[PDB]
């Protein structure tokens, strides 16, 4: 199991350019193509990015290529974040993964608003908080997601997904 695989499961994979929910183009797992207001625009972004003919469709390892970079960038944003760095640092390598998963869905701004479970989280309270997480619009919006998420946060385990 890994964040990639955790995400394949979670939001899934798209290997051909799909314009999203809010116009963006996207490929792989949430990899935004920020420079395209087109699609032709989108393929260039893309070919260029990976550096091949691609033609609006990348392999599998390619999608992981991009994701990985997405993960790193995300890690960077958290670390410069005051509400978040402390918690994150305090997390294990499994829980951090879970915390990122949350980022990939709602984004920093989002995650950050959860001013409370994070406190518990920072404070090791593995169930109180996980209990705190079920009372969120998030829990209600995406249930099998949220479940699977506060269980990587309840147990330090890929038990869920695996």
């Amino acid at each position: 199991m890994n964040i990639f695989e955790m995400l394949r499961i979670d939001e899934g994979l798209r290997l051909k350019i799909y314009k999203d929910t809010e116009g963006y183009y996207t490929i792989g797992i949430g990899h935004l193509l920020a420079a395209a207001a087109s699609l032709n625009a989108a393929k260039s972004e893309l070919d260029k990015a990976i550096g091949r003919n691609c033609n609006g469709v990348i392999t599998k390892d390619e999608a992981e290529k991009l994701f990985n970079q997405d993960v790193d960038a995300a890690v960077r944003g958290i670390l410069r974040n005051a509400k978040l760095k402390p918690v994150y640092d305090s997390l294990d390598a499994v829980r951090r993964c879970a915390l990122i998963n949350m980022v990939f869905q709602m984004g920093e701004t989002g995650v950050a608003g959860f001013t409370n479970s994070l406190r518990m989280l920072q404070q090791k309270r593995w169930d109180e908080a996980a209990v705190n997480l079920a009372k969120s619009r998030w829990y209600n919006q995406t249930p099998n997601r949220a479940k699977r998420v506060i269980t990587t946060f309840r147990t330090g385990t890929w038990d869920a997904y695996k």
